[PDB]
């Protein structure tokens, strides 16, 4: 039982885009770090049907890179609009106690909104990783547009998990006009623009209760004109992909870094990579 473990998470509202082939950077591996757990969440369209037949390349390329580095894929789960994969270094796994479990929650009859939770235990500590997806137009258990449901929140369980991460596009946006938002971006007044971000409003409404986001120092990750760094100002620049963390049991979770990956310009959103150190 080590004293600490490291976790990398990445999420990307990737839409109809295929997985990139350059993955080390996406997963935070390109400077030689060797995290214990890696979670990858995507939001988009057509994953399960997989008309593009891109599933095969995803498996090949992720498994090619990660197996050589000592990772085991605990689970991949896909729906039409969401994907969540969790990897862990094989050296941490005790099959007798791992209790690897995933649930899918769907909130609409077309199964386009809801979320996924994958959980597992190592060294007698329980990890849970959630992703979620909500539409602006949906009727919901919260009567909000935010991608929260209590069924996805393993901190509000009778026996809450030790380490919890929630990654993806939460459908939280910046609630001001585009002109003001862009001016704050140009001034690098990130905290000033963050004053208009809806996560605090969601929390006031008792969504994401007690969940923390690492400090944001990067510019909004949406909406870009593809292959550029220029905002498409048809939308107010916003922080779409987010990483939130919590412990149900008083364990320390220390973010090490939290950044958008601006080299992945293929789409209107930029991926967001978080790195944490957890104390068992
Ligand atoms: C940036 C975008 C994407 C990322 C990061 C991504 C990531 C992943 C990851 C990490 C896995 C698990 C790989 C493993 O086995 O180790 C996976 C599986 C899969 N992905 Fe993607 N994916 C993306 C886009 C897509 C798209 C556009 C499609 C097609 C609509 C798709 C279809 C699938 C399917 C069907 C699987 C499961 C296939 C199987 O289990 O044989 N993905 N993806």
């Amino acid at each position: 039982p080590p004293a600490q473990l490291s976790v990398h998470t990445v999420s990307w509202n990737s839409g109809h885009e295929r997985a990139p082939t350059n993955l080390e950077e996406l997963l935070g591996l390109n400077s030689g770090e060797t995290p214990d757990v890696i979670a990858v969440a995507v939001q988009g369209f057509g994953f399960q049907t997989d008309k593009p037949q891109q599933g095969p390349a995803c498996v090949k390329n992720f498994q090619s890179l990660l197996t050589s580095k000592g990772y085991t894929k605990l689970k991949n789960t896909i729906t039409e609009t969401m994907g969540l994969t969790v990897y862990c270094l094989e050296k941490h796994l005790d099959q007798n106690t791992l209790k690897n479990e995933t649930i899918i929650v769907t909130v609409d009859d077309q199964k386009k909104s809801g979320g996924i939770v994958t959980s597992f235990t190592i060294y007698n500590k329980r990890f849970s990783f959630t992703t979620s997806r909500m539409s602006d137009e949906d009727v919901t258990s919260t009567n909000t547009k935010y991608a929260y449901d209590t069924r996805l929140d393993y901190s509000k369980k009778d026996d809450p998990s030790d380490f919890l991460f929630w990654i993806g596009d939460l459908n939280v946006r910046v609630e001001t006009n585009a002109t003001h938002a862009k001016s704050l971006v140009d001034q690098n007044n990130i905290d000033g623009l963050m004053a208009f971000d809806q996560l605090k409003k969601a929390k006031e409404q008792k969504l994401f209760d007690g969940w923390t986001e690492p400090q944001v120092t990067f510019k909004p990750t949406y909406k870009f004109k593809p292959n550029t760094d220029e905002y498409d100002l048809s939308a107010t620049p916003s922080w779409t992909d987010r990483a939130l963390y919590k412990s149900g049991t008083g364990k320390t979770i220390q973010p090490l870094s939290y950044n958008s990956l601006t080299n992945y310009k293929q789409t209107e959103h930029r991926p967001v990579l978080a790195k944490f150190r957890v104390t068992l």
